[PDB]
């Protein structure tokens, strides 16, 4: 991935930020330095106790004072470093967010066209948070770790030579499963339709089994590595003690110096180990930072903030287009506009009529400086827009289009965007100027009415009213309208038309009209054709062509209960891992006690006795390392097995529930294919990790606590109190050792509103206003984050210092213990050793598991896999609609259907067109049971569809779509997919190929039907893929064919061949076509035109033409 070094991470920093960084770096170095000095004093004290084992009160007091000063130093240094680093992160991220929004608002509309709004918002939030977390504390820990590393090596090199420290001592598996998941999920419709539930369940099962085998192998490798590291650690212990023994026999160094240097080098090596996740997090933060720094570092030639530009004042309105020629930035190949020119004098109503989609919004956008004219000149009042400043240009022109959007704020604030200089008298005068919203809502507040996302949702008419009022606030000289009359009720058209007529009194307006609302409204109307100008003329004159006007119709989490219930089957693995973990906890304190003995026994000036004791302790310690190795390996194996098996079961359950589930659930943004795949990939692993790991860690910690407690009870009541006043007071320090995010979401919401409606926010030049609102809303979360940073720094410093404070407090009791002599000098050694060696996943996994459980426990509107219902006999084909209604589930606020009485029988060829766009494939999806009908009944040979087996119905009907998705496998199985009820031989595939005029293609290539598909193999074009998809559908020979735009979005040459294949398929069986070309409809039995989401015909093509049907004018 694209990285930048550390330089492009701190580019944003002032004097104060840099000095805070330097103070934090110095204090981090202080923390690192104190880390080894503690072990230095520990070893020196070990030696002092050894000498006194055979002149200790003053030394003990000096040690106590040294530990106290070290504790205070670490407290102060840790507080300062964490707090200062967090403050630097806060300031940098505040500047980053400010500049990032500044550049978003400034970068041209093209960048948004090449960047999805939701994707850009996710990028903003995630990347900014990643930068904040990487810079602040993680970098501090990295600095501390490296400082400790260098300090440990420098002390080793300056003392205790040791002969130079003893010469210095899943994707590969889950790729197939992810590919299968992507295939079934992206192609959800095709897998569902062909009853490919069981087959794809089986393929996922097989790939999951392979993935589980690979995961077990990787667990073996990783845990063998961990056991090897433990064996190397214990060999290091044995070698260090062996060298120290030689030293004491050879009289060069002093006892304990070797122990000190050994502890220092091991702590250095393992701290170097601990930084690896931290440096990986730093690298991820740096990558996100490069992405953000790329976004900010952009200065497009189109600019709104540049004050460089002419700002005249004699504006009356004279818009000239001279040889304009533009190509879209996201597809510069297309010739959207070519050689367009047009004249618009001040105060003349000029409108344009042409083909839909092509020439309507282009002129409005270009006059708004959305995209610079590639060629040509656009002049306003004899001044070019280029020489004219963008802010001034946009301010004087009002623009309104078909998508009325109102921002998340009261009406008063929404119309405040018209201008800054609008106070109560001005706002009320402007509202009166609207002369359409003279009334008000409930809460008789006179324009002070909270209108949020849901608060008092209003109809399109009212939104157009308020939008026109906001536009009129600024009295713009030029008005641009892109079919304002659309997506509105049957009574607001007159209101909006009258309002615009009143607005037109003393102004220049260009409305681009194409729809049925009103085309003769204007005074002068011109014609556009594929961007170019046909001619400009008066409306009455334009009747001469007779081809423009008469061409129209005249969740609840769980404390790991269900996870354990699911794993209950794995007694041998869970229980064995728990027992091994319990043994490990049993052993940790025994390790402490044996180490205590081995260090203490050094007070032995003899030679043979010391030799034998050291040798025996080395042997037993090696055996202990071995038993720890075997226990760790066994527990790792067992927990890997349990985790991988749980992940397999959860993936299988999620997949099974997904297959059972309906399709409507998939269309929501949450259930996007990418998000669903990421969830299935990550959440399962997280839940696998946490459940077992929590058990193991809890068992280990409770075992350590109980073991220390019992040893303390054996040693004495004072030692019991010592354990209680060190380890379970250490409970908080070591456990809680360880939002403003939601408050941020309050501002990310206004950010999303801004970026999503970028067209509008750019139209009124309210970049600074939305910036200021963003800043005001971010002010509070910034302060909260600073306070939270202070609190976290304080708590972390206290937890860090509590270790040294407990060390010091140990003496407060050891002094009495030695003086009063209630014990022997072993309890102190034991407590110090135990506390020394004592020295997230659960939270994420609980959320992941809750997601999974809620996923495998839904109640679909219709259960796909369930078999309750009927399995009637031979189906002849008779689909009757009894006044069926439907509403789009994800967006019910846009009724897509208002009544269906479609009638088809065995052999009828009823043709649909779906040209309106409203409900193209909704009718096809209705039959496939992808969505439950809201009303009516779908009678099939005397029976409905609500109480029918979906499998049987989906079996007997052949669905063909426009996107022939082929599966990443051999053509043989790709065609065999058509019949998942039974296994198919080669003859049926031969017949399907013959009836698809495709064998001519497959006979040439030697591989033939077994030819591989994919990307590097035999790549096929649109026509070949369409014909093979038709073959796959026709394999089963269904009794009713439904095709939706089958011959659409494909090469012109292939239209004839695909149509011929379709006529071959539609032989002796009922067919429903939603094709665009009327050539296919020409040889049709009867036709039902699909207009306004309602049927408006049912009959023959000949009668359709005779009565001047819609096709006569819809020919083009």
């Amino acid at each position: 991935l694209p990285m930048v070094g550390p330089l492009a991470l701190f580019r944003f920093a002032d004097g104060k930020d840099i000095v805070l960084i330097f103070m934090g770096t110095v204090m981090s170095v202080a923390h690192g330095a104190v880390l080894p000095l503690m072990c230095i004093v520990f070893g020196d004290m070990t030696d002092s106790f050894i000498k006194d084992s055979m002149t200790l009160q003053e030394d003990m007091q000096s040690f106590a004072i040294y530990y106290s000063i070290m504790g205070f130093v670490v407290l102060v240094a840790a507080y300062m470093q964490v707090s200062f680093w967090a403050l630097a992160a806060g300031r940098q991220v505040r500047r980053i967010r400010k500049l990032f929004f500044h550049r978003i608002m400034q970068q041209d509309i093209g960048w948004f066209d090449v960047n999805e709004t939701g994707e850009l918002n996710t990028r903003l939030t995630d990347d900014v948070y990643k930068i904040q977390e990487g810079i602040g504390d993680k970098v501090g820990m990295l600095i501390q770790a490296f400082s400790t590393f260098i300090t440990s090596f420098i002390i080793g090199f300056v003392k205790g030579w040791k002969l130079t420290l003893v010469i210095l001592a899943e994707q590969t598996a889950y790729a197939k499963a992810g590919a299968v998941a992507e295939e079934v999920l992206s192609a959800i419709r095709t897998v569902f339709a062909f009853s490919g539930q069981d087959r794809e369940i089986k393929r996922y099962h097989k790939n999951l089994e392979d993935a589980k085998n690979m995961g077990i192998k990787k667990a073996i490798s990783a845990n063998i590595a961990m056991g090897f590291t433990f064996l190397m650690i214990y060999l290091s212990y044995a070698l260090a003690f062996w060298y120290g023994s030689i030293l004491i026999m050879s009289k060069e160094y002093t006892i304990g110096t070797v122990l000190t240097v050994f502890f220092v080098v091991l702590i250095g090596a393992f701290t170097m180990g601990q930084t690896s996740p931290n440096i990986q997090s730093f690298a991820s933060a740096r990558g996100a930072a490069h992405k953000v720094y790329s976004i900010i570092d952009n200065q497009p030639c189109i600019d709104s903030y540049s004050d460089a530009g002419f700002k005249p004042d004699s504006i009356k309105g004279n818009i000239e287009f001279r040889n304009i020629h533009f190509n879209y930035p996201s597809r510069p190949d297309v010739k959207i506009l070519n050689n367009m020119s047009l004249s618009v004098k001040s105060g003349q109503t000029i409108a344009l009529v042409g083909s839909s989609g092509c020439g309507k919004s282009t002129t409005i956008q270009l006059l708004q400086r959305f995209y610079d004219p590639q060629e040509g000149s656009v002049s306003i009042d004899t001044h070019d827009i280029r020489s004219l400043n963008v802010r001034y240009l946009r301010e004087m022109i009002g623009v309104v289009s078909q998508e009325p959007i109102l921002f998340a704020t009261t009406i008063a604030e929404n119309i405040k965007y018209g201008r800054p200089d609008v106070t109560q008298q001005e706002i009320e005068q402007a509202a009166k100027e609207a002369n359409a919203y003279d009334f008000i809502m409930n809460l008789p507040d006179k324009f002070e009415t909270l209108v949020g996302d849901r608060g008092t949702q209003m109809s399109g008419g009212q939104k157009q009213r308020i939008a026109i009022a906001r536009a009129l606030v600024r009295n713009p000289k030029i008005l641009l309208l892109d079919e304002a009359t659309s997506a509105l009720d049957a009574e607001s058209e007159t209101i909006v038309q009258a309002a615009l007529d009143k607005v037109r009194l003393g102004r220049t307006t260009i409305v681009v009209a194409h729809r049925l609302s009103t085309i003769r409204n204007a005074d002068v109307i011109a014609g556009f054709h594929k961007g170019d100008v046909i001619e400009l003329g008066t409306h009455s004159q334009l009747m001469e062509k007779q081809g423009v006007y008469y061409t129209l119709v005249t969740v609840p989490p769980v404390s790991f209960l269900k996870v354990m219930r699911l794993n209950l089957s794995e007694w041998p693995y869970m229980a064995l891992g728990t027992f091994c973990a319990i043994i490990n906890g049993m052993m940790q304190p025994l390790f402490a006690v044996i180490f205590s003995k081995i260090i203490a026994v050094f007070a032995e000036p003899n030679q043979e006795i010391v030799r034998q004791k050291s040798e025996f302790f080395s042997l037993m310690f090696a055996a202990i390392g071995g038993v720890t190795f075997v226990t760790m390996f066994l527990q790792g194996f067992c927990f890997g097995k349990s985790g991988e098996l749980l992940t397999l079961k959860l993936r299988l359950g999620a997949f099974k529930s997904m297959m059972r589930q309906d399709l409507g659930w998939f269309d929501n943004p949450k259930n996007s294919v990418g998000a669903l795949t990421t969830r299935l990939a990550t959440d399962a692993a997280q839940v696998q990790g946490a459940t077992g790991v929590r058990m193991a860690t809890l068992a280990q910690n409770i075992a350590n606590l109980g073991t220390s407690i019992i040893i303390s009870f054996v040693y004495g009541w004072e030692l019991t109190l010592l354990i209680l006043s060190v380890v379970p007071i250490m409970a908080v320090a070591g456990s809680v050792q360880m939002e403003d995010k939601k408050e941020l979401e309050k501002a990310g919401k206004i950010a999303t509103e801004a970026i999503e409606n970028i067209r509008t926010v750019a139209s009124l030049t309210r970049e600074p206003k939305f910036e200021s609102l963003y800043q005001e809303n971010l002010h509070v979360p910034y302060k909260n984050s600073q306070k939270k940073a202070h609190v976290y720094g304080f708590t972390f410093s206290f937890s860090q210092a509590m270790i040294y404070f407990a060390y010091a407090g140990c003496f407060r009791f050891g002094a009495w213990l030695i003086k009063e002599g209630r014990m022997d000098a072993e309890g102190v050694y034991l407590v110090i050793s135990a506390v020394l060696f004592g020295a997230p996943n659960y939270a994420k996994a609980k959320m992941s598991a809750s997601h999974l459980m809620m996923l495998m426990n839904r109640e679909p509107a219709i259960d796909n896999l369930s078999e309750e219902g009927q399995s009637p006999d031979k189906f002849d084909g008779n689909v009757r609609f009894e006044g069926v209604k439907f509403n789009y589930p994800s967006r019910p606020e846009v009724p897509i259907l208002r009544g269906l009485n479609l009638k088809v029988s065995k052999g009828e060829t009823l043709a649909l067109v779906g040209s309106s766009g409203c409900g193209k494939s909704t009718t096809i999806q209705l039959l496939e049971r992808f969505y439950d009908p809201m009303h009516g009944k779908v009678e099939l040979d005397g029976i409905s569809a609500k109480q029918l087996n979906i499998h049987w119905l989906r079996s007997q009907i052949g669905i063909v779509s426009q996107e022939p998705v082929l599966f990443d496998c051999t053509l043989a199985e790709n065609i065999a997919y058509g019949d998942n009820s039974r296994t198919v031989t080669l003859e049926e595939i031969q017949a399907a190929a013959k009836a698809a005029n495709i064998h001519s293609f497959i006979e040439n290539l030697p591989q033939g039907y077994d030819t591989q598909a994919g990307d590097k193999g035999t790549q096929l074009s649109g026509g070949q893929k369409q014909r093979i998809a038709i073959a796959r559908a026709i394999l089963r020979n269904p009794k009713l064919l439904l095709l939706d735009e089958a011959t659409s979005a494909l090469d012109t040459e292939s239209e004839k061949v695909v149509q011929e294949a379709l006529d071959q398929a539609s032989r002796g069986r009922t067919c429903i076509v939603v094709a665009h070309r009327l050539s296919t409809i020409q040889n049709a039995d009867r036709i039902a035109v699909f207009q306004a989401g309602v049927v408006v015909e049912q009959g023959t093509h000949q009668q359709l033409l005779a009565k001047k049907g819609i096709y006569s004018m819809l020919v083009n």
